[PDB]
């Protein structure tokens, strides 16, 4: 692998995103002869500059879609730049799996109102056909996907022949070192008879919850013995690590204690990682437990991730022990579920 | 990722009506008919009405028996409405009647329906079973489609922010405030305060001196006559912070100041601004101070510009000067053009 | 209900564009409703290549919040001084759902109107007279 | 063309480029086919941002072309997304008339390093014969137009106008009307013995010298008679006129001291004005008293739009009575002359 | 005026115009006067 002393850059950055539908009673619609059924605007996620909506005729438009189905992409609003992006559609069954992948094989111009699509996109026969398991209570699932690209930019070098390096910064990896060595420490640190040592300014710089205790007149005098209870030295190490360096490598095993840690010292970045690994550690059998977690240790963010998750999958965790426990130990939670559940999902009875 | 679901949900409501003594109302009233009218769907707002004619209201449709779907309101101006009536297997009909395939849109002050039911004379005819006790029960359940918009459930997810470090400010804001300083560096009258343990860990000679027993009086008491208060700023602004924004006016004093204590970031950073600064004027002067701070690379890369720019530095006074002060600089400068060069033909 | 539109375009022979193009004009209503939003939807070259060398001309509906609404539109290409010329007549009351495109697709010829003896096209602008 | 209750007016911004470009001594063209000649960026005034650069070359790019001179244009700075235009090239004859038009009827788009034209644009033979001119003085003239055009808008002018009367701003009017009433007047104003009843607090209001002036004691004692004697009254009304309606409608009789009052009285906006009225009115007789009125005024751009004049005039305006006083009243400007004609131009 | 002259389905719905009713008896009188002289047919 040769190297040399300069590069560029240059890339054409794609915003990719997703679109869904799933049309009820499709065999009930018959929109003949082009008869268009829009759907709502959307936009890619990322911002709102451009905007688009879907159209579909079960009954093509024209002779030669007669006994097939047209599929149309339609823009809404959109910079005038002859904006260029590749697309795909697909149908997913009942068990969200794809099934029927058709894509155009080039990246189409797009300008205010035109529609390029896949016309004959399945033919009605074989879409009437209910044998496929792809139609449950007469739903068609569609599944489309978009690469909206914005026309490259490039960087200029610079990276000249560079005789000359620099080393990383070590501040972080020496003040860790530090932690390890427990070396130049005044202040002593009890947690459940298990002893440490560390001093005050770490601690204030980094969080306001031990600058209040520590400040409070008790370093005059009681400045050597603290009382701390709520946590375990096996938590403590590895938030007087996270405190000292700034990470936290042991973080999935122990992200339920550490949690609670950080809520009660007011750790926001380490609240923050704690959130994040509860949330990848998040599963069915324990959607209980992160709910309360979360709930009671005000966690904003994973508290909706937790509310999102236990509206999509309602019907397989109140058979658990644990939302037994819920209904009766947190009566509120309970109505915030049912709150969430019947707003998002299934407001008005629709889908039933 | 945008669960449209273009949701389609219909208004059908059940209807209960029974029909006496309809195979002699035509004998009975006539042709015109008219009945009770009924509320139902989203709370009783909307009106329908349904009753059976006998016999057809104009001269064209005397034969088939008229079933006319009466509408004196629609539930929406604009309605595409595939309405389709049922009757609960009184007895057995679920085909032969002909129930509206297309339909065709209400609107306000008008109604709409079908025409044509069934032939009278075969209805009036017993033999083929369509007379359940000479009573008739409608279920009327109107089927709307018109309604599909709309259910955005954006599925975001976004993961978390997860904030950076920022402990690198979080030194510099620690040296702006000053606060529980525990050792006051004296530099040139001007009177600064610092951390030991800070300092301890940054610099290897500070920590000796406050490690070399003395410790009662030279805490606070410490004088820095050597250097000058801008270029210490900097140098403890990069002790700190970990960055020296200024160093590049000034990367040669800062180098002095890093070469005395034993600052090696620092000192490669000040080799730095002064390898890309070298001109044929003072390459004399910088390998001086190179040799003298003993800064390995930039002596290096100056030995080598003077090897290429060989004709021009020879020119200069300060190569003079060098020459008549420091021997073994020109002895490694004739060392790297002869020994890292040759044989050059002849 | 009616509706007059002035769709004026200017520098009409910088077509930018090859054939299989659309150009959108402005959303636009009535006092009443105005909740009926609309757009005119025009191509310079033909839309399709059955007739080609053709000005299509269709009326797009955007919104609506009900379902169908019946409509007769009368498209008309205004001339040098301001006549009504080539004004075509949709007979029908058509089928006008959020989305759907009525129109004349063998509207005028593209060599008839660049035909500037006609004065069809003066000053390179053409203005059209829409009444729905 | 009857008034409709909406109208929509679709404008596309069309930006212009006219440019020369001569090639002397083209019959040393030096090279074989295959070679290329560069010219120089240029842009219009808006926005000055997509600069453009021509590709000649004087033999074949091509086989099939060999005495075919060809003819490209080039983009090299597209900051926004993409930019296409139509082009037009003409060749210059003798006498300066455009021929042999050859211009596409594509809009081609253009990308940062992509080229378009013609190449095959003229014949070399049909180029060397003397008899069309098209040679002159082996001098090739090539005119360049550019048709770029831009992002298309809407206005979207529908009725309900707001059927309601809209006045304009009235700041200027309102402040005109009161000078002939000459009413809310607390003190006195009179220049080369004419009354011009006036108040100071307007007066101070539109015009900072005038207001510094006043306030640095001598409104104490001298604000009911202030000394103004560098001008007349009929210029001194309009330089009031200019402060109280805001225009100077009375331009091209007087442009001249009007330009010499706003100097006096640091007015750059009627400095300017009457620098367009002299700027048209520049002229061989005048051309003199143009540089020494430009010159004691300090405006630097009609000091050089003129020293331009004298550049393109210079074989009969040296001659002049005025042009042998200012050079005995004033060498340092005909210094400046000398540095313009010879370094700029040369 | 001319908003609630074609909205008149929704805005006489809403508790405003009622109040206006009962507080301006005159401009319900000027408002049915309107209507009158602009409906001439029509029983």
């Amino acid at each position: 692998g040769p190297v040399a002393e300069s590069w560029c850059y240059t890339q054409i950055k794609v915003v990719k995103f997703s679109y869904m539908w799933t049309i009820n009673n499709f065999s009930f619609c018959r929109e003949e002869m082009g008869e268009v059924i829009k759907s709502s605007t959307f936009s890619s996620g990322a911002n709102d500059k451009l905007k688009w909506c879907l159209r579909v005729n079960p009954k093509g438009l024209d002779e030669e879609s007669k006994d097939y189905l047209s599929l149309y992409l339609l823009l809404v609003s959109c910079p005038k730049s002859e904006v260029r992006a590749k697309f795909k559609f697909s149908i997913l069954n009942a068990k969200g799996e794809e099934t029927k992948a058709m894509e155009s094989q080039r990246a189409y111009r797009f300008v205010q109102g035109k529609d390029w699509g896949f016309k004959k996109f399945i033919r009605r026969d074989f879409l009437l056909d209910e044998a496929n398991g792809l139609l449950p209570d007469d739903k068609l699932t569609l599944f489309c996907e978009v690469s909206v690209v914005q026309d490259s930019v490039n960087i200029s070098g610079q990276n000249t022949m560079n005789m000359v390096k620099v080393p990383e910064c070590r501040l972080a990896d020496e003040l860790g070192g530090l932690w390890e060595n427990s070396r130049f420490t005044d202040c002593c640190l009890c947690v459940a008879g298990q002893e440490f040592q560390a001093h005050k300014a770490i601690l204030a710089a980094r969080s306001p919850v031990f600058s209040a205790m520590f400040e409070h007149e008790m370093e005059e005098s009681k400045k050597n013995r603290v009382e701390i209870n709520d946590v375990e030295p096996e938590v403590f190490k590895e938030m007087m690590c996270f405190i000292y360096t700034g990470k936290a490598p042991n973080l999935d095993k122990m992200a339920d204690d550490l949690l609670a840690a950080a809520d009660k010292y007011a750790l926001e970045r380490l609240k923050v990682m704690c959130e994040d690994a509860l949330c990848s550690n998040l599963s069915v059998e324990n959607a209980a437990e992160i709910l309360i977690l979360a709930d009671l240790h005000s966690a904003d963010q994973l508290k909706t991730q937790a509310v999102d998750f236990i509206n999509y999958h309602a019907s397989d965790v109140l058979e658990t022990s644990g939302w037994k426990s819920m209904v009766v130990s947190h009566p509120h939670l309970v109505a915030e579920a049912y709150r969430s559940l019947a707003s998002a999902q299934c407001p008005f009875l629709g889908p039933p």
